[PDB]
């Protein structure tokens, strides 16, 4: 069964659990030198994010098999997740492909914005925009992080107009915050502590996207890069 | 100096030249089984594309040094180029960074559409976030291929309204076609023969983006996947 | 600063100025469904202890630490086969990139490479004897040598090996080790660069084997009782 | 030709009985040194890039595929000829393991064992016509399928002598994988069963291939120039 109850995560496998005291000190891995003074610790290293995404791709391929689907990348934060996912889905599909096979997925991009500093503004700005080509298609939303769940509730509501066949959700990180509205993903990488994360395409006011590991930003970082 | 004469390629290094008789048997490399019947030959393998992009990253870092710039990815065709470019630019910058360094680039996305089948429709569809956030910034346009030169000439005209400080162009492929209007990039990967190429994010009607190598689509493929 | 203390280690077994490894707790790890595991191995594994990507990221940092120590001084890397293969090739890849990225026209190559096959394990236990396939190491006379070893467990392999090296009149002997196990049987031999401290359980993957099996497993995992039984020598 | 009609595992070492042709690299093929990343200090000693790193890796993935299609699920033992085959061998293992383990099911088995032998014969850019051999006891290869993994066939002397040495061990089959074969008029006709590239008769360095222990860390296969041969002369 292809998931089609967005926010319910009806048949989702557990994520990897990153415990409240888990993580690694900054001297454990390569950290760009200028970023070190703004980070408290490494939560999830680049290579483990990548290994987990490979398995997610495998889970997605096991669900869709050869049914055409359309993957929708929420820019900008989902870039890292999306690129690793495309790499691993492609290799898994194409390694098992035979002469009578066909392409597994199409790729689409929507820019959505809602954060300022370390907080949801509670509003969602969307830029795409003709998603009518998605009518009657299976779509897989690819999102970097579910926090409040507000982005995904609002975007899923917004997708209703295009008369898409199914909407499934894949999300790299879910944060254990009391602010969460209950929105669950269908494929989920990691459950993480309630702290604002940066790295692997996740930014704090556009900073730290290029940081390879998922890290916690410290108060000096939040202060230095605050919105002005 | 930082380039600022879009289409002139005033100080550009030569690309790698791929001669008209260059390329490789489809049995030389891994090719997804179902695509083989639709391809003539491999032109540039994945790995050499990646090795060329690393050097282009290096070239870009040598020009900009530590001067902040903003990279504009032209979707969807530029995804593969842009992701490898980001990977290598980040490693090169962050490897040489020191505690007093800062981030080198910001990232932006513009969806730009003009082709149908193997030819330009001669019009250009543009969708992105509001580009006035680029005012007074150094901008680097990242494009997959210059063919007719129409996309870039029109897109650069359009950027004239935003009061950007400089506009430089990085292009992965330039096609030696008599249809070319003369638009030159500032950083260029490969010069290629006059044939419609697919793979490495370049499509024919949304097909073959997931193909890892740059290949020539054959007449059977053009017919099978024709717009209808 | 380098004028006050020469950074290249020269007290093998002492780990005189070693950074601490990443500490992996006994209850740390992941179930087998969290990552890619070859389907036929799953029945023989308890859990993933350290994922492949963590190991690779750690090794990049070790490369960095090694480059900071040796700077521009030529040294010779000595790979203890077969188990050190994964560690060693990751280490070379990263050392070469870090060195070659910062190199200038007047720079020079940083390291030579060398291989020795040494063997001591049967099943999950050291036999207490080290077999060395002798190879002509006199090319190491008066050179800085860095031994690259997958895992320190009892420490017997490395004490016996450093003893064998004495005859070659090497200039310095430093040790890099991917894993050190917190076994009560450890003789106290410490590495100069160490990746991870792990609990006292028999691990496989990332080139580490149980009787030649599991070297191709990408993640460091614990072999279970059924695996130990199935692949018993 | 189906597997019940002809057994695919090669067993006529030196004959390359059913080998796919290699990628052919022409004498005038290649790239300027500013085309790719080259360690700044090597550039004065190199003439051009002949085969870029990424091309080699992609080729090796296809060799892994070809090898997996041949052996299918039968256990074989890979024998890495040190030091020069390191690059080839580690890329080959990475891809072979992924191809095998991606298609593996619950009842599958491991595909290969790995073994190492140090062999040596070159001084400067020429074969010395003698071969030094160092390894573990290879009697563990008795009755096994073995695949020798070799960086480069040039005169073919290393491999004729090595295969002759192997005879004492009563191995079941001996197949050869080789990354480069050089079109040298000195070639004794020893052919590999799986071969990556055919290259012109010039001394190459990079991708683990050395000139007197130098250039192994160079990522791309390049030609060493005369200054390089002079500077790093034995
Ligand atoms: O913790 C976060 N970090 C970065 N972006 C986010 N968006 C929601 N939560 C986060
Ligand atoms: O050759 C091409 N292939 C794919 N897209 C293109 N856009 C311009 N030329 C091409
Ligand atoms: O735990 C281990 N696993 C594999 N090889 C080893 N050699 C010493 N300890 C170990
Ligand atoms: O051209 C070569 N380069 C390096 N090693 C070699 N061994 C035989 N030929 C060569
Ligand atoms: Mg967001
Ligand atoms: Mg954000
Ligand atoms: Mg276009
Ligand atoms: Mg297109
Ligand atoms: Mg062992
Ligand atoms: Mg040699």
């Amino acid at each position: 069964p292809i998931p089609n109850n967005p926010g319910a995560g009806e048949n989702a496998f557990d994520p990897v659990f990153v415990n409240d005291d888990d993580g690694y000190d900054l001297d454990s891995f390569m950290i760009p030198a200028h970023y070190k003074k703004y980070l408290t610790k490494v939560l999830v290293p680049n290579g483990v994010i990548k290994n987990r995404i490979e398995k997610l791709a495998y889970d997605i391929k096991k669900v869709y098999n050869n049914e055409e689907f359309h993957i929708l990348c929420l820019l900008k934060g989902s870039r890292g997740f999306f690129t690793a996912l495309l790499k691993h889905l492609s290799r898994i599909h194409n390694y098992s492909a035979v002469e009578t096979s066909k392409p597994l997925f199409g790729e689409h991009y929507v820019r959505v914005k809602s954060y300022c500093n370390d907080q949801s503004t509670g509003t969602l700005e969307i830029v795409s925009e003709d998603l009518s080509c998605l009518k009657g298609k299976h779509v897989l939303i690819v999102e970097d992080i579910i926090d409040t769940g507000k982005t995904l509730v609002k975007f899923c509501e917004y997708l209703k107009k295009f008369e898409i066949k199914t909407v499934a959700i894949a999300c790299l990180f879910i944060k254990r915050t009391p602010l969460w509205n209950g929105f669950k993903a269908d494929f989920v990488g990691f459950s993480i502590p309630d702290h604002f994360v940066v790295g692997y395409s996740l930014d704090y006011n556009e900073i730290f996207r290029d940081l390879d590991h998922c890290c916690l930003v410290n108060d000096e970082g939040k202060k230095k890069y605050k919105a002005t």
